[PDB]
């Protein structure tokens, strides 16, 4: 395992935020 | 665990995608 | 397991590094 | 586990390349 699949789950959750703030410098690099 | 291997699968996959957005930006500031 | 909890924790604070540096960068380009 | 450890190993080294990645974006944009 639970604590592994727990890792796993916040590992995700920081992905998420790196996807969000390529977006924003994508955007402001004008691409 | 099946989840486990999900998520394993999914955080690879997103790395994958990360990987080639910085590469298309790296590509994009060379020019 | 050991190894996999070190290396569960290790993925993590590279994470929170790279995510870190996208931050200073996208300040960077901000100003 | 040993398919767990090893996907770990895999994703980990998804995460040194992203960090050149981000070594050389930092050079390209002068910080």
């Amino acid at each position: 395992m639970k604590q592994i699949e727990d890792k796993l789950e916040e590992i995700l959750s920081k992905l998420y935020h790196i996807s969000n703030e390529l977006a924003r410098i994508k955007k402001l690099l004008g691409e």
